[PDB]
């Protein structure tokens, strides 16, 4: 209830009915208990490491206009951060699952991986510094806040790899990431509701990313 | 319509295409039997479409590796705010909408989608993947005026009849016909600008059924 | 006195200095005149179609992101009533003269026409769109100011080309293209302040490109 | 030995009159003024905020994950490397990041930040990179060249900044971008126009800085 500080609280709360939707996927709750399918893995993994490319070009498009050095230097650590982290994470979970780099470079995206890197790349190339970060709040946020609830499943989780992929998320290091990002945000300058509808679409995207995850689409 | 890069595109996407051609918005709309609010609604995301629409042309504009190729982007753009978005305004005004409402109007989850990937495209990618990835939503149009066009004698609406003429007009015909020959002077392969061809395509039907449902 | 009214009634009196110095310059004075060495005429020719045509691609990207469908149906007039304006009349100017298109492509631009051409891109890439109309203000109006000021040598100009060159500037359609710009500007709620610097640059340029035109840099 | 080389080659004449450059020699000998530095460090800390935005530009653009990764390392080394430093050597030198905000960039420095955030906007990507490599590129081998005068350099900033450009992991991030234009694909001939703008502006940015423009 007390990160409903300011701005980014406020944009949380308004989000309420799509994050419960996001926080009770059945792609997650099965992901963090042990039971998800490996093929919903594996295929959730080509999707994702293709997202995650294009998430670090957003990044480098919003720091390639952030309005002060800081903001930019935020940026560019979100987006080292992202290929440091993440990525690094996802190119060793892939190896392991037998998927080769160019396995990634060849999947094809699904619809809403497209219309979501579309999204993302597009705000972060034409709209304000702090609206394309409201756009890439709840991409970190959510995967924050998905581990935080379903964190207490891993210790009686068997696979090892949703494990390892889950991680990252509970990671102190990623959590600043969020950190940081929010407060980026709720020093602004700018209203909650000003930036309601960038954090509104991404959430809606991150609900479908998981559906789609979940049916192979 | 076959005998080119933009030919076997057109083929590749053959699937997609008789799924947007069979439509049944498009279908109803041309019969003459579409309901008027969902002609509205339709109304009302489209002209977000081609703002949005105008301004992808205006990016690629951007980075045309020739002076050609930049004074046709630059006129599909031009000629998108006084073409088909000129059209548009009256088509609205005589529906009893006005610019305030087409501004207030919130785009439904298919249109932030294309409208995104066309931007995105357009910002980012070669020139020739944007134009591309920018022909099918002008050409599908053509086609499907090419297809439906002759309900349009039995078509009691007036302001369908007024949609559809500009997609049969030579003047639009042409500008699809000049787009079709950027990409095959391109001297790029079908397979290397399919991938643009293709979301775009499936873009267009998911609009069309986003507009039939009022999504 | 009637220029001295709103935001860029300042920028302009803020760049007195820079502009007095543009309305002087011998490169002007002497195409007004009639004087000027046809070979300067002709390398100026070169680099300002390339310029023309660089300033119709960063019109293109302020368009791209105008934050109202007005600005933006401006932005893409210029930017197009710029390939149907000056660069459709530049193209008859230099055929009279006995030049090519194939001659203008193939003429490399000198170091001023590269800096400027890139700082109008970087910054209508980059900037707000306000700040990006800062940028090319000084380009259109320092045109009109110039033939406001240089208008009367004319009628005792005997080249045909200059005054036909000349035209162009003292036209109502192009005075008015700078009035709306300037409207455009003077509604943005912005203070000079805020569009000084960009308005600077551009203005800097454009006597660095006068004087490059006449040394045939 | 490769295209970079070619490059090189190529701009041999003007590289000789930066690396030959009095604020270079200068700077390293430990003889340069210190309103010089700071007029420098100004304008110099600007151009690296653009540098950094420049390589965003062309990341958001690199045709395959790996190019996209190393503009990224570029971007923010650069951050992290160099300007670090030179918030170092600014706070050591009595100036603030406020200063560095206030301070107006010189018509050279207008230029270059213009011409690589142009060009980074909206070339292709290797032709982005030649247009990169001389910035990191010259200031790697003018500390190959002057780096021996350091060690009787009485001035500790002009030595600290000078470490950077000395330091293997700053010589890294040059092998590193020369062998991304090496096997781009693209020839000597293609990339010289980008490589040759961005020469030309280093030997103009040098003079810029000193005489105080
Ligand atoms: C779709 C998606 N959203 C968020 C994250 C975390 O940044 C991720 N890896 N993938
Ligand atoms: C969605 C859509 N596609 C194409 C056109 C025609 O360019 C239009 N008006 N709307
Ligand atoms: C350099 C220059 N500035 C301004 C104009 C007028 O837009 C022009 N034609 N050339
Ligand atoms: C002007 C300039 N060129 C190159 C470097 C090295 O990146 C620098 N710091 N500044």
């Amino acid at each position: 209830h007390h990160h409903h500080h300011g701005v980014t609280g406020e944009l949380r709360r308004r989000a309420d009915g799509i994050w419960q939707r996001i926080l009770a996927h059945p792609f997650v709750a099965e992901l963090y208990a042990g039971t998800l399918p490996m093929e919903k893995f594996k295929y959730y993994l080509l999707q994702d490491y293709n997202y995650l490319v294009n998430f670090a070009k957003a990044l480098s498009l919003a720091a390639s206009r952030a309005p002060s050095v800081d903001l930019m230097k935020t940026a560019l650590e979100l987006a080292y951060g992202t290929v440091t982290g993440e990525m690094a994470n996802y190119e060793a979970l892939l190896k392991e699952v037998g998927l080769s780099l160019r396995d990634a470079a060849e999947a094809e995206p699904n619809r809403v991986n497209v219309s979501y890197m579309a999204y993302l790349k597009s705000t972060c190339a034409l709209e304000g510094f702090y609206q394309c970060m409201a756009a890439l709040l709840p991409c970190f946020w959510s995967y924050a806040e998905i581990a935080e609830r379903h964190g207490g499943k891993l210790r009686e989780n068997p696979v090892h790899v949703y494990k390892k992929w889950a991680s990252v998320y509970l990671s102190p290091e990623y959590r600043g990431l969020v950190e940081r990002l929010r407060a980026v945000l709720d020093s602004s300058g700018l209203s909650a509701e000003e930036l309601w509808p960038y954090f509104k679409e991404a959430s809606l995207y991150e609900l479908e990313f998981w559906q789609a995850a979940y049916e192979g689409h």
